């Protein structure tokens, strides 16, 4: 299953918070920015997180 490995707190409007154990789903893979767009179904939010912090 998809995983949050490392916690990240939102820092700009396009980002979202993730914490280990949250249920996530992919929106769009990183194209070279270092960020992946996801949904966090635990929190209900959608946006960018650092790619290395998750496994999708
Ligand atoms: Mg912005």
């Amino acid at each position: 299953e998809n995983k949050v490995l490392y916690a990240y707190v939102q820092k700009d409007d396009d980002e979202i918070t993730i914490t280990p154990g949250d249920k996530i789903s992919l929106v769009a893979r990183d194209t070279g920015s270092g960020w992946t767009k996801i949904n966090n179904d635990t929190t209900g939010e959608t946006g960018l997180v650092p790619t290395t912090y998750i496994r999708i």
